[PDB]
């Protein structure tokens, strides 16, 4: 949803830092 799905999108590929 938030932080399984920051990694499923590819983690750091996306550009975006992870959800806390």
């Amino acid at each position: 949803d938030a932080y399984a799905q920051w990694l499923a999108d590819x983690g750091w590929a996306s550009x975006r830092p992870p959800p806390s």
